[PDB]
């Protein structure tokens, strides 16, 4: 059971979650730091830390227990299962520097589209769907410490939330309906075309311990 919190930037990713929402547990899958490789100097901007839900462990066991980090991080099909498997995942961006919501979304929403257009599943619906999370992000303004929540359900919802800190809020800002889009946030991350691989070796690195189990359990 030697799952670790991880903290980018002072920013604290605890082990174990619970969600206010769902009231579902979640277990740190990996965490890592974005920002832009511009004016030469590397500048982080937003901490990421995906959770999975805990029993993403016994689903994932059938396919993927007794393989090694190295073999996981080379096999796409591994990631995809994270992608699209029957479980909740939580993605947690925390700010670094203060960014508004408009600021924060454009480069986020740019990289969903884009895979959406790859695959071939952006009509009306998916415009929609993606400006209804244009919308949800308006309002808001990010100062440092202060987090946005993607709640994927495996239902096909994408819940957003936001927090002046890292704690998990009660009730979401909106609820995406669209299967496409749902799963189109965490593609960008640790799919096949996700730029940075940070998240990809994390995961790599701390589920075969798990896997072992066969489940995961907290406390």
């Amino acid at each position: 059971a030697s799952i670790t919190a991880i903290t980018v930037e002072n920013l604290e990713y605890p082990a174990v979650v619970t969600s206010p929402v769902t009231g579902k547990s979640y277990f740190l899958g990996g965490a890592g730091e974005r920002g832009l490789t511009i004016e030469g100097n590397f500048i982080k901007f937003t901490a990421i830390g995906v959770y999975l839900e805990d029993i993403a462990v016994a689903s994932l066991a059938a396919k993927w227990k007794g393989k090694s980090s190295e073999e996981l991080l080379e096999t796409l099909d591994f990631y995809r299962d994270i992608i699209s498997g029957p479980f909740e995942k939580l993605i947690r961006t925390s700010k670094i520097r203060e960014l508004s919501g408009p600021e924060y979304s454009r480069k986020v929403m740019e990289n969903c589209v884009a895979h959406l257009k790859s695959v071939g599943t952006y009509g009306d619906a998916e415009a929609e769907a993606m400006q209804k999370f244009a919308e949800a992000f308006k309002p808001v303004n990010f100062p440092p410490g202060a987090s946005v929540f993607y709640r994927q359900s495996p239902d096909g919802i994408l819940g957003l939330s936001f927090s002046p800190d890292t704690s998990i809020p009660e009730k979401e800002a909106a609820l995406i309906e669209n299967k496409a889009v749902s799963s189109a946030v965490l593609e960008t991350m640790i799919g096949e075309h996700a730029v940075s691989p940070d998240l990809k070796r994390c995961l790599a690195a701390r589920l075969p311990a798990l896997l072992n189990e066969g489940a995961f359990k907290i406390g």
